[PDB]
RNA sequence: UGGAGAGUUUGAUCCUGGCUCAGGGUGAACGCUGGCGGCGUGCCUAAGACAUGCAAGUCGUGCGGGCCGCGGGAUUUUACUCCG
């Protein structure tokens, strides 16, 4: 079992005949510190609800993440719609520079040691799917070198 | 060895997009408050106007004097005059 830190949560609202019936969002972030983390959306007509749905979204939803002394191979960028995210490799000591979306999902990843920047849309849900991406793309000069071979 | 973002357009959503904030800075000023020291710093305006004192002189080992004194001489008549 993860960890399981809640990025973001809201209500929506559709229109119906006398009345406003509402719906809840909620973003989950779940990881273990090492290597594994998973994001997930979930919805529901209560909130309780909505957090364990997107929880277990999050656990069907992982990532390796190469870590290396807990920073990240090399630096990304992400556009994903309209949210850009960059990832920056850190020496040790600079601890988790990033806004609070991306940081959770760094977090539970184990990153310990990342420089970041949201540009772009700075829309919650898509900069995280962004850093999910970011991570996801992540390559190492092991696997590269395995890549180029022939 | 270096990079955080948030609030606000909707019934709700995404996007655009402005506005606003959190940070650092100061030859400061204003309010409330005020114990000590060290080191810095102090007319941003009228390059307005200025009382009063002080702020560039020194050299007698370049030169000749004036003025106020004192001493010694040429003089034993008291006027004149040489030197220091
Ligand atoms: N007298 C007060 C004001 O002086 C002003 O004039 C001032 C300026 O001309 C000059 O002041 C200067 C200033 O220009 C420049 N920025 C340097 C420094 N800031 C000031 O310094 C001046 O005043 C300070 C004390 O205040 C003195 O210690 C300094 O030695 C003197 N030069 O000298 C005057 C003061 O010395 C205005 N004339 C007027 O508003 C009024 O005279
Ligand atoms: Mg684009
Ligand atoms: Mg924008
Ligand atoms: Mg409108
Ligand atoms: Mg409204
Ligand atoms: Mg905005
Ligand atoms: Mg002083």
């Amino acid at each position: 079992d993860f960890e399981e830190k809640m990025i973001l949560i809201r209500r929506t609202a559709r229109m119906q005949a006398g009345g406003r019936r509402f719906r809840f969002g909620a973003l989950v972030v779940v990881g273990d510190r090492q290597g594994r983390v998973g994001l997930g959306f979930g919805k529901a007509p209560e909130v309780p609800l909505a957090v364990q749905k997107a929880g277990y979204y999050a656990r069907r939803n992982m990532v390796e993440v190469p870590l290396q002394n807990g920073t990240i191979p090399h630096e990304i960028e992400v556009e994903f719609g309209a949210s850009k995210i960059v990832l920056k490799p850190a020496a040790p000591g600079t601890g988790v520079i990033a806004g609070a979306v991306p940081r959770a999902i760094l977090e539970l990843a184990g990153v310990t040691d990342i420089l970041t920047k949201e540009l772009g849309s700075r829309n919650p849900i898509n900069i995280a799917y962004a850093t999910m991406e970011a991570l996801r793309q992540l390559r190492t000069k092991a696997d590269v070198e395995r890549l180029r071979k022939g």
